[PDB]
């Protein structure tokens, strides 16, 4: 329970906001897409492709049990999945960056969509999204708005911290 955890959708910004955040309050940032990815020589995409999703799953929780290994808090931006992980309870603070379903659906890119059939028909999307929403809330500490901008969801962030400095 030592690092800032940043959780939610593919597009609600996680990075973006986990740098602003070291830069803020002076901590190491790290990305779990970000390490995979560069340790097996590939792209995301491509490790789905080329790896399959369920060895990117295993690398992602391989990954956590590493990063609870580290002495220094860091604020770490997670993958849209990497709360399908029993195994990332004890590993931070979680803050759920909550975009809307029309903002995140806008946010797709062609080649998004291309290889996921439920993002495609609207009943389904939907489905999903209700789904892993309430997964994000189940497994959150602290549910953060992230429709107003970047700069408004640091602000709450770190109210947060302010209120409670045993987080970081
Ligand atoms: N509560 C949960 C549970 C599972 C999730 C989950 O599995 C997710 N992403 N899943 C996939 C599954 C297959 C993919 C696939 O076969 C290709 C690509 S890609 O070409 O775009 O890189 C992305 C894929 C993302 C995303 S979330 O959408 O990442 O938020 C969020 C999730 C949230």
């Amino acid at each position: 329970m030592q690092h800032l955890v940043l959780i939610g959708f593919m597009g609600s910004g996680k990075s973006s906001l986990a740098q602003e955040l070291g830069l803020a309050l002076k901590l190491e940032v790290l990305d779990t897409d970000m390490i995979i990815s560069e340790r097996v020589g590939l792209s995301v995409r491509e490790i789905f492709e080329e790896l399959g999703e369920d060895n990117f799953r295993m690398f992602e929780k391989n990954l956590i049990d590493e990063l609870k290994t580290l002495k220094t808090p860091h604020v770490i931006s997670t993958g849209g999945g990497i709360v399908m992980h029993e195994n990332l309870k004890g590993l931070g603070t979680t803050f759920y960056l909550k975009m809307d379903f029309e903002t995140l659906i806008k946010r797709l890119n062609q080649k998004e969509r291309a290889k996921r059939p439920l993002l495609n028909n609207l009943t389904q999307a939907k489905e999903l999204f209700e789904k892993r929403q309430a997964l994000y809330e189940k497994n959150a500490s602290f549910i953060i708005d992230a429709r107003g901008g970047l700069n408004n969801s640091l602000k709450q962030v770190l109210q947060f911290i302010a209120l409670q400095p045993s987080l970081s």
